[PDB]
């Protein structure tokens, strides 16, 4: 769900 994937 953050920027840098997958999140």
């Amino acid at each position: 769900g953050l920027y840098p994937y997958p999140d």
